[PDB]
DNA sequence: ATTATGACGCT
DNA sequence: AGCGTCATA
């Protein structure tokens, strides 16, 4: 009744780059502008694997994890540009760059939580609060949502896509309680504003598009953002729940995309997230356990109560490689100079966060995939970590994982290594 | 022979 | 701690 929390308390976005690595890219290169392509990593193995596609390109049915050859028998002028190598390796540095430099940007609007190299949530709520104050009960133009979708509109009693998105628009701001400056829709609402404003700073700053989802938490604004991509922004109100989750396959909301979406879909015999109001919070936690139970019970409604964190910078900072097929690594010398060369990656990367950062990582994590294993990590090891010093490094790395050689043979490796990773990580004020 | 990442949960 | 899950370019 009167005392039935309805997760409305906050206003949440999720701001994610447009085929990031490509507009990279692209912004670097002209040629690549307006045109299919995608961007690729090594080139010896069937063209190279790509990583990222235009959407000009997905048109064609190009897609993530396709290798390049095979991508050119869809799209026989697929452009592409290559990720950088250093060290043997590729290196992801440009694109870690300019992630920055989007992130700095979200930073002047809100607090920020970085989500991965080209996402971040943003906690409106304070903002929107301050921005209804400017306000003064006044309403809000369609002019100033200029890209946004309201998703369940239009409905009830235009053929394009451009005067469908108005029409719906038009019916929610005809509906809202502007005098209110408690009414959730009208918050969500100021803060897609904001999130216009956010998405004009970014464009105008460093050339990139975004597509952006603005709801009540986390999760919802995760799954608003990529209802209507690329270029534009989707508020989910609490209101369009119902109709949405009706259809909404449970593998789209994040965190069910796996072993656990799976298991809810087989042990309940259900395929949408709205058939989960059907079972009692106890029903869920009895399947799924206590935490997921009661995130379920209440997800399903809509409601998520996850923080945003006040986090800008990533928690660890990793190098790894892949040896696959016939190029695992079978003696110590092979094995000794990767671990230098991802040292060194290290190294360098460590050294410009300490400056940059105020910081210092305190703990080297070492892992390996041995030749046979189906899991991508055999086997994790730390070690202390002490000096921003690549040799050091690789050689106590080697060090706790050189008990792993099967071999009889000191020279010799095995069995073969398929996969090196060294990761600093525990960090502490500097 | 996707590859290179990165966060968080379990015991 | 070391392992597994889930996610993103
Ligand atoms: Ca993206
Ligand atoms: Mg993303």
């Amino acid at each position: 009744g009167p005392h039935m929390a309805t997760g409305q308390d906050r206003v949440v976005a999720l701001v994610d780059m447009d085929c990031f690595f490509v507009q990279v890219e692209q912004r670097q290169n002209p040629h690549l502008r307006n045109k299919p392509c995608a961007v690729v990593q090594y080139k010896s193995w069937k063209g190279g694997g790509i990583i990222a596609v235009s959407y000009e390109a997905r048109a064609f049915g190009v897609t993530r994890s396709m290798w390049a050859d095979d991508a050119k028998k869809l799209c026989p002028d697929l452009l592409l540009a290559q990720v950088r190598e250093s060290r043997g390796k590729a290196n992801l540095t440009k694109y870690r760059e300019a992630s920055v430099e989007v992130m700095e940007i979200m930073s002047r609007f809100a607090v920020i939580e970085r989500a991965s190299i080209d996402e971040a949530y943003v906690d409106l709520t304070s903002a929107v609060q301050e921005r209804l104050q400017k306000l003064q009960g006044q309403p809000i133009s369609a002019d100033l949502l200029p890209s946004t979708y309201i998703e369940g509109l239009p409905q009830g009693p235009t053929v394009q896509k451009e005067g469908m998105r108005k029409q719906g628009l038009f019916q929610w701001l005809d509906s809202l309680q502007i005098d209110n400056l408690t009414s959730p829709d009208l918050q969500l609402t100021v803060g897609a504003v904001i999130v216009e404003e956010m998405r004009a700073a970014i464009e105008r700053e460093t050339g990139f598009q975004c597509s952006a989802g603005i709801s009540h938490n986390k999760v919802l604004a995760k799954l608003a953002c990529g209802l209507n991509k690329p270029n534009r922004q989707t508020l989910v109100s609490h209101g369009s729940v119902p109709q949405l989750f009706s259809q909404m396959p449970i593998r789209k909301i994040r965190s069910l995309g796996g072993k656990l979406g799976a298991s809810v879909i087989e042990i309940l015999g259900i395929e949408y997230m709205g058939e989960l109001t059907q079972f009692t919070e106890s029903q869920l936690q009895s399947h799924f356990g206590e935490k997921n139970g009661s995130w379920l019970y209440a997800m399903c409604r809509g409601i998520e109560h996850d923080p945003v964190k006040p986090r800008q910078l990533p928690k660890t900072i990793g190098c790894s490689k892949n040896f696959p097929g016939k190029t695992a690594l079978a003696t110590r010398e092979q094995v000794q100079w990767w671990l230098l060369q991802l040292a060194q990656e290290l190294e360098e990367r460590l050294t410009k966060d300490r400056n940059d950062n105020d910081r210092v990582a305190t703990q080297l994590v070492v892992s390996i995939r041995v030749q046979g294993d189906k899991r991508l990590s055999s086997l994790r090891r730390c070690c202390a970590l002490t000096r921003y010093d690549a040799h050091k490094m690789s050689h106590d790395a080697f060090t706790v994982i050189k008990n792993c050689n099967t071999s009889g043979i000191q020279t010799e490796w095995s069995p073969p290594l398929t996969m090196l990773f060294l990761c600093a990580t525990k960090f502490s004020a500097s």
